[PDB]
Order: structure tokens, then sequence, then C-alpha cells
């Protein structure tokens, strides 16, 4: 199609992008150059010299990365983007982060939930009718974040567990036909590619070296991050630091005193992704990336509460079949592991590297997955226990 086009939609990270079915699988399908889902939210916009862009550009390696994902898009829009691009996943190689940030109580608005789901993602998901666990908590949750709705009955339907009439079926997919081609239609226009790869990961190149080595990749991460963080203590970046933190520095001290990451529907959300990828038969390795760690002492943000979170996501990971886990939780002391607050950039970017493109550039068939309706549930929503006895 267009190597050059496909890669600049790789780096475009905007929402219009985000839901544009063409897009994605124009880029997930090229059989010329291989492009590998990285699915994620805003930390792919720490555009840096080691970014994967940049890495997976520099060395030319059997692959690019094409990321999907932006602020607010957990594992509900995740997974109803993924209806979108269902024969992209067939025994393929993904790379899915898991943001701890996600997983509060209340979740994310209504609004974030919008800006990321659109009718195409819902029609293609009621026409894979299959009335089991996962599609009534898919309804259940859609029908949660927006209430008023088109195809609100079916919806119930398929919440409730009961089977699509005849007459549905057929709406169901006419409305899927329609979403389609509007898609086919605006997403030249709509869905256009940024300057992002221009000017955010090409000028990168001239910074690395011609022959690959991991130290001098370090070295190099070291010098940039002391470059941009001259403004503060915490080595967060300077644009980062004067844009979000520097007006309201000391009102933050403290603020995440008792906050938790270890209830939430974030939770289930998950399951849906997992279920997805089984389904698919889909090879995925789910990086945990850890938050600066001079910043949880400054706000209060509880490590050990952070690690059983990590914990009870791992379990649910691990006890299913999805083992690869580049889970980089405890290395957020390390300097220049992050570039801001709770986004890895610079080392960090080295040490995601040095675990992920390895799993990329070497795929593998999918192990056998076993699922676990059980991760639905309310009380897996709540549960806080030892992960290990929740039967």
């Amino acid at each position: 199609y267009s190597y050059e086009a496909e890669k600049r939609s790789a780096v475009t990270l905007t929402n219009e992008n985000f839901k544009s079915r063409k897009n994605k699988t124009t880029a997930l399908s090229d059989q010329n150059h291989r492009f590998v889902p990285y699915f994620g939210s805003s930390e792919w916009l720490r555009f840096d010299a080691l970014h994967p862009a940049v890495l997976a550009e520099k060395y030319d390696r059997n692959y690019r990365p094409y990321f999907i994902g932006q602020r607010g898009s957990a594992s509900l829009n995740q997974y109803l983007g993924m209806q979108q691009m269902l024969p992209e996943l067939q025994n393929g190689t993904a790379v899915y982060v898991l943001s701890p940030q996600w997983f509060t109580k209340k979740g994310y608005n209504s609004a974030a939930f919008q800006q990321f789901f659109n009718n195409d993602q819902l029609s293609s998901f009621l026409s894979q009718n299959q009335t089991d666990a996962n599609s009534q908590y898919a309804a259940k949750r859609i029908l949660e974040m927006k209430p008023e709705i088109t195809m609100k009955s079916q919806l119930s339907k398929v919440a409730k567990g009961q089977d699509l009439n005849t007459v549905d079926k057929t709406y169901i997919q006419f409305m899927a036909e329609l979403n389609r081609r509007e898609d086919s239609l605006f997403s030249p226009l709509a869905a256009s590619n940024n300057a992002n790869y221009d000017k955010k990961v090409l000028p990168y190149l001239k910074e690395l070296p011609d022959q690959f080595s991991y130290d001098a990749l370090d070295q190099l991460a070291v010098r940039d991050a002391e470059a941009h963080t001259k403004s503060n203590d915490f080595g967060i970046d300077d644009r980062f630091y004067k844009e979000r933190l520097s007006k309201k520095i000391g009102k933050l001290k403290g603020f995440q005193k008792n906050l938790s990451y270890e209830v939430s529907q974030e939770y289930g959300d998950l399951q849906l992704v997992l279920n997805q990828f089984a389904k698919s038969n889909t090879n995925v390795i789910f990086v945990i990336p850890p938050v600066n760690s001079k910043w949880m002492a400054y706000t209060g943000l509880n490590q050990d509460m952070y690690d059983a979170t990590v914990s009870k996501i791992r379990y649910q990971l691990e006890s299913q079949g999805f083992t690869n886990i580049a889970d980089f939780s405890k290395d957020g002391d390390q300097p220049y592991f992050m570039q801001d607050t709770i986004h890895m950039g610079w080392k960090g970017w080295v040490a995601f590297d040095r675990v992920v493109n390895s799993f990329v550039s070497n795929p593998t068939p999918a192990p056998s997955y076993k699922l676990n309706d059980r991760f639905y549930s309310k009380d897996w929503s709540g549960y806080t226990g030892t992960p290990s006895q929740f039967k």
C-alpha cells in the first residue's frame, strides 16, 4: 500500500486514528512490511531517542510498532477497538501495557469512554453473537458507560444472556455493513497522519549509534535524560514539569496517601482483552510499568499497594496462560527509568527494549490458555486477599 503512509500512521496517536478500522487493519495486514500492535495509553507519546519507534527504524528490525492507545484508553475501549481488527490478531503477536493508574475504583469518565468507542466497534461486537459470560459482561459495561445508546434493546438482550432474534441479527449486520463503509469513507480525512513520525521519530536517528550496543544506548539515555531534567529534583522532563506540575506542586504533596489500585472494574475489563487474545490465539507480552519512586514519596503513593495491585494483575494473567510479562513495577528508583511521573522513558525505554524486542523480533506460537469466567465477577473486582486463594 504505502510503507511511509503506514509508518506515519503507526505513531500518529490520535483518538480518531484509534477507532479508524481502515488505518490499523491496513498497517496490520501489509504482507511486505510487518507491523506489530502495541496497545497502551499515553505512554507512547513520550518520544525520545530510545522510544521503540525510533529503535525499530534505526536498526531496521523485522517489524515496526504500530501504536494503539491514548490517555484514557483502558481495556474496555481496547477490547472494543480490537473488535475492528479481529483478523489482524489471529495467531499474531502483540504488546499490551497494563497501566496501573487504570485500576481505580470509579475508573474513567464517560467522556473518555466516548472518545475511543464508536458504532463500528459496537456493531462488530454484536455481530459476533456468542451468549457467553464475556459477551454478557461486555454489554453490561457498555450500558454502564453509555446508557443512552443506539441498539439498546440488543445490548440488553446480550447483557442478560439471551439469544438475538432473527430480526436483531439482520439489523445488526446491516448497521455493521454501513459502519464499515463509513469508516472506509471518512478515515482518509477524519483519520489523517500526524507530523509525529517526521518531527518526533526521524530526527532522533541522528543520535543513535550506527552499530547496536545496549551500553551505548544506555549512555545516550543518561546524557539526554540529564539534558532534559535540570528544572527539578524528581528527574521529570522539563516540559512536563512546567506544564503539569510546577504551578500546583505544593498542593500536590501527600495527595495519594490513601489512593489504591486494588479495587477496580478494570480487572473485568482486562478479562475482556484476555478472552479476545485467547479466542484469537494471540501471543502477547504484558508490560507493567512502575512509578517514579521519588514522586511516589512526595505524593504518598504507597509502593506496597502498587505491589499488591501488580500481584493481582499477574495472578489473573499467569493463572490463565498469559505468562509473557515484562514486569518493571519495582524499577521506579533507577535513575532515569521514567521520563515523567508515571511514564517510562530514556533508560526505561532501553529496559523496555531488552525484553520486548526479543519477544517481538522472534515470534512464537501462543501457548494454550485456560480462561476463567470468575474474573468478570464483582467479587474479583473487589477481592483483596491473597490472589492464590480466590476459587
